């Protein structure tokens, strides 16, 4: 729909270009205050920053600050753009974290492909921000990056392209599995798909419980098979299956998940037919998936169905984890989001779907019903119980894991 | 002291720190966010990447800068690092805002290297209008601009650097029109070769002032051509002729002092062999380098103004770079070259003949000014200062040709 993209162009250059400001929290009118925010008076928390550096984050916004960053190489589905065309996207990312978790957001944009560059440029600037989330950066250069990061700095770097979409999608498989009674040690899955995103997922099924041999992973050359060659790398290697299935129908065949992380129309009903009793399929491809639920559900009433978009039930969309993961990480002043963080959040987001759904968020959605099953498997978006199931679980798992500099005692 | 604390509760209370990152768009609903993020953020940037000007239109880079430091100058206190300067470059945001309505990233870079810092910053390009310079120490805050002006193709401003330079030009300007003088056979003493010193003189000479007529002095005494100690590239071009050692000996009948070291460094000794009608600019903070009543005093004809908000002709570099950003950034700059910065010179000189308001007036207590040697410039929180001056840096930029707007 042009007529929506004119809408969206219309929204971004209104009023004043773009989508954010950067306004002073505190008083700033007067001589006086001028004083206290300048010079002379801005020099007693300088002082007592470089003889105690971890009151930095008494008197700055760094432990409410987090860095939206992206060389644009991989904007959403629009590919390598560049960080120019990217900046909107970052931008509407930082406007997310806002909104979500309160925190703000300096977006980056950075004119850099080459790894060591893109590393170097941003590990010095640790000392502005409480964390980093890279976002919208291309595999496989981004494996590299985030992990380079991760070991060179000492504030929370996180790739929510393949984290946060790890995170969700795992909360949505145990409940899926609970629903079906099924035990993630035996459940047999199918990832369509071995870029950013699949690869993490793929992982934190097994951290999950999964077993690498019940995982099969396809691309766009079809099943990642052990003796492989064509289209192959370092990261695709390590999911390489024993299997004999060569075509996404044939490794669909008895197999209890398919978790769609390619492009539209991917997956057609016939491959559906022979998936096991009560499939579980995640057709995430944006903004068109894999396949529809209704089409879906005429192949197999008995599918459970999510997908990445909004007007579907149980949407896997990634603003459940990073504003909480941050939220968290932030409050605990931790050095890092690790997997223990990473972990926490996928069992909160997943304890918080089971429970009885309150009025409110029923309210939000139009007066929508809501209850733990097929059509619910995971929160909503605009449910305001997630930021508080999710945060302190990851600030427990940063204090319980020692990554924490700061205690919270509760609440 | 209780303004200490004062200060720390300021920072400490309420949101730690002095900024917060807002949307300027509504965003609380689900239509609200299919255009602010997926599927509508798409349509700006397919906009960009077939158009890249477009970036302007439909992002906050137009009227963003970044207040970049590595903190290795941070106000008097020197090196103490990127996190402890973070305060100050909040603060400087806060500039940036109230001042001309421009939003600021502040960011602390870990690099001491030149090189390194570099590298870190000019990749940051896409993000930003323009680019602040602040509080990177000398001499290597002149190599870091020198450089990131010939990578980046947004503007690129060290204000400790041209800030001084910029609104000490326009208070020279004024002092030597109010003394008969002109720039051409002005003699001026420069005490100090730090990072605002050299530019402060490249302005003067810019103005029409002439390199031979000016002496630079340093810790060691006037920088005269071939000497060596403590000597580097940019102390060089700026050597003298003179067969003066000394500041004492180099401020005979000299017309301007030119203040930017250290308190008490001028007596009033070397005021008696000054000229008639002598310009005097102590601005070594937070004491000059000797009083107006001081200065008076040992010579009643003397035009004096300091770094300090208690005496008259205070040179605030809050008065240079809101305006400057501001036509750089509307005017969508390259650069802010030469031309742009001696518009702001000439504006601000400008502005301080014409009658003060009494907006003004009751800013300051009733006090009333009028042009003289006792108001050369205008005051920090006159609001004409950024209408007038803006103005005539994107003239400036429109007629120099860098800029794309
Ligand atoms: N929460 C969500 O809804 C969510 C989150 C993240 C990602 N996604 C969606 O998943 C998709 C990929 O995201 P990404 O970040 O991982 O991108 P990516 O890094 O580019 O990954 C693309 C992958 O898809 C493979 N592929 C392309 N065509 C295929 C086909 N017909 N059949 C099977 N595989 C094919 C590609 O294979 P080759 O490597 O061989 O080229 C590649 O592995 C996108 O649509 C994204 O919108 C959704
Ligand atoms: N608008 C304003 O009010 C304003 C603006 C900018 C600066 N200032 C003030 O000017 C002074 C310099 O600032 P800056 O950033 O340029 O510092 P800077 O980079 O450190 O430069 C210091 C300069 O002062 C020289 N110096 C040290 N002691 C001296 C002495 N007794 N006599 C003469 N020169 C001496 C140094 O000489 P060596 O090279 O030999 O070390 C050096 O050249 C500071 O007090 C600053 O607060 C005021
Ligand atoms: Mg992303
Ligand atoms: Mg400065």
């Amino acid at each position: 729909t042009t007529n929506f993209d004119q809408e969206a162009l219309l929204y971004h250059q209104q009023g004043k270009p773009g989508k954010i400001e950067v306004i002073s929290s505190k008083p700033c009118a007067t001589e006086k205050d001028l004083s206290l925010a300048y010079s002379p008076g801005v020099a007693a928390p300088c002082k007592a920053i470089a003889k105690d550096p971890a009151k930095v984050y008494d008197y700055t916004a760094k432990g409410n600050l987090v860095a939206v960053i992206s060389n644009g190489t991989a904007v959403l589905g629009l590919g390598n753009i560049g960080p120019a065309a990217g900046k909107p996207v970052m931008e509407g990312k930082g406007i997310l974290f806002k909104q979500f978790a309160g925190i703000d957001v300096f977006d980056i944009e950075v004119a850099a492909t080459d790894v060591d560059v893109f590393c170097n440029a941003v590990r010095v600037l640790e000392p502005t921000f409480g964390g980093i989330n890279l976002e919208d950066i291309k595999a496989p250069e981004c494996f590299e990056i985030e992990e380079r990061l991760k070991k060179e700095m000492n504030i929370p770097v996180f790739h929510d392209d393949q984290h946060g979409t790890a995170i969700v999608s795992g909360a949505a498989l145990l409940n899926a599995c609970s629903i079906t009674n099924r035990k993630m040690e035996t459940v047999r899955i199918v990832v369509n798909g071995a870029g950013a995103s699949a690869n993490s997922c793929a992982k934190i099924f097994i951290a999950l419980g999964a077993r690498r041999e019940n995982i099969i992973m396809c691309d766009s050359q079809g099943v990642i098979y052990k003796g492989r060659t064509a289209g192959m790398n370092k990261y695709k290697e390590y999911f390489a299956s024993e299997t004999e299935a060569r075509t996404l129908t044939e490794a669909l065949r008895g197999a209890d998940v398919f978790v769609g992380l390619s492009v539209a129309g991917a997956l057609t009903p016939e491959m559906l037919k022979d998936m096991a009793k009560d499939p579980i399929i995640f057709a995430m491809a944006n903004p068109e998936p894999e396949i529809t639920p209704d089409k879906a559900r005429a192949a197999r009433p008995d599918a459970i169905i999510a997908t990445g978009r909004s007007d579907y039930p149980n949407q896997v969309n990634n603003v459940l984890g990073f504003p909480s993961i941050f939220r968290g990480a932030l409050d605990t002043r931790s050095t890092q989001i690790n997997e223990e963080m990473k972990l926490a959040a996928v069992h909160a987001l997943a304890k918080l779907a089971r429970e009885d759904v309150p009025d409110k968020v029923s309210a939000t959605y139009g007066g929508k019903s809501f209850k733990f099953g097929r059509d619910y498997l995971i929160p909503k978006p605009f449910d305001t119980r997630v930021l508080l199931w999710v945060a302190p679980e990851v600030a427990k798992a940063a204090m319980k894991s020692g990554v924490a500099t700061r205690a919270i005692e509760d609440w």
